[PDB]
């Protein structure tokens, strides 16, 4: 038993909610929330944007000592770092970026990464500003990710058409 609320079970182990991230990962207090991360976590706009103002910018400030240490992310990697005071952890994940030309095939090797936790708060990887179609984004989590997610969609309208269209 967990403290997730309100989700619809799409699988054995995967949920989807209409929710704002920012705002259930300040009410659950996850071990881990999913970033839509960059290679370089800029966290500029989009779920990252969102996350990284909610941390008043700890998150941008945490980040860019990582980068300096470590060197940008693969598209398709992620890091763990502080989840600041919306989780324990923040899984910032590198789906492919369709607005910058990169492959798409890309997206299984970012949700992979999810597998290394057994519980995730995540967007859809790839989708709004990262130009990928939400539909195939959620397939994609379904057939890959194996552990328990926990999917916050942040408009209703594209919430009811995964819903409805899923198979
Ligand atoms: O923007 C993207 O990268 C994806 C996923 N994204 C989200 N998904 C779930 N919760 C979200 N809260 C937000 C707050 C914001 F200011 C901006 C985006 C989100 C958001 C929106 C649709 O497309």
């Amino acid at each position: 038993v967990n403290s997730f609320s309100g989700y619809l079970k799409l699988t054995d182990n995967v949920y989807i909610k209409n929710a704002d991230i920012v705002e259930e990962a300040k009410k659950v207090k996850p071990t881990v929330v999913v970033n839509a991360a960059n290679v370089y976590l800029k966290h500029g706009g989009g779920v990252a944007g969102a996350l990284n103002k909610a941390t008043n910018n700890a998150m941008q400030v945490e980040s860019d000592d990582y980068i300096a240490t470590n060197g940008p992310l693969k598209v398709g990697g992620s890091c763990v770092l502080s989840g600041h005071n919306l989780a324990k952890h923040c899984l910032h994940v590198v789906g492919p970026n369709v607005n910058k030309g990169e492959d798409i095939q890309l997206l299984k090797s970012a949700y992979e990464n999810f597998n290394q936790h057994e519980v995730l708060l995540a967007p859809l990887l790839s989708a709004g500003i990262f130009g990928a179609d939400p539909i195939h984004s959620l397939r994609v989590c379904v057939d890959t990710v194996r552990t328990n997610v926990y999917l916050a969609v942040f408009d209703k309208n594209l919430y009811d058409k995964l819903v409805s269209s899923f198979l």
